[PDB]
């Protein structure tokens, strides 16, 4: 299903040990639209359902397509959203491991909350995976202030706002593969760097 709100309906005294916290692309349903419930699926099999809790980015993001124009890719309101999400991860769960992801104008977003986290948290994501990054010629492949081999970004040969368009074209809607398998197999394995197990 499309809607995941683990975190949110989370109880404080069992929390899981690794928080996903996932924004969609535009125009996409629930919170995590496509991509998301994939990733979600193989990180469960890893993990299991009460070792992972998936949260989708709702609320205030609506993934409204026109706000891959403004300046950050999505709007203020949107990334206040998620920060808010990172933070309540924190607070919530202090020693759960947390890792991200985003598809599109999700991926702007996320990129943006993350320059925009204080380090302590911002320091906590072991990884992050990025889809369709239409801020990826415009931040050379990285995420402000975050590593590079905490780092994954799928960009298509031929997806258009990879290479500073805001077109969508056949290659941006193709990362389906990437989500199945991938993605989810490199956030497993930063997670367990830390982790251990």
């Amino acid at each position: 299903r499309t809607t995941r709100d683990d975190l949110i309906n989370g109880n404080s005294a069992s929390c899981r040990d690794v928080i996903f916290i996932y924004a969609r692309g535009a125009t996409e349903t629930g919170n995590l639209g496509t991509l998301g419930p994939s990733i979600a699926s193989n990180l469960e099999s890893a993990f299991g359902k009460d070792g992972v809790w998936i949260q989708g980015v709702g609320g205030a993001y609506r993934a409204t397509l026109g706000d891959n124009a403004l300046p950050r890719g999505t709007s203020s309101a949107a990334i206040r959203e998620m920060l808010g999400l990172f933070q309540q991860a924190n607070t919530k769960c202090p020693d759960a491991t947390l890792i991200a992801g985003g598809y599109s104008q999700g991926a702007a977003l996320a990129a943006a909350s993350i320059e925009d986290l204080d380090s302590a948290i911002r320091d906590k994501i072991a990884g992050t995976v990025l889809f369709g990054y239409t801020k990826n010629l415009q931040n050379r492949g990285r995420i402000p202030n975050y590593p590079a081999d905490r780092t994954k970004v799928f960009c298509n040969t031929g997806d258009l706002v990879c290479t500073g368009s805001l077109i969508v074209a056949a290659p941006h809607l193709a990362y389906g593969p990437d989500a199945r398998g991938p993605a989810p197999e490199f956030l497993i394995e930063k997670v367990r760097a830390v982790r251990g197990s």
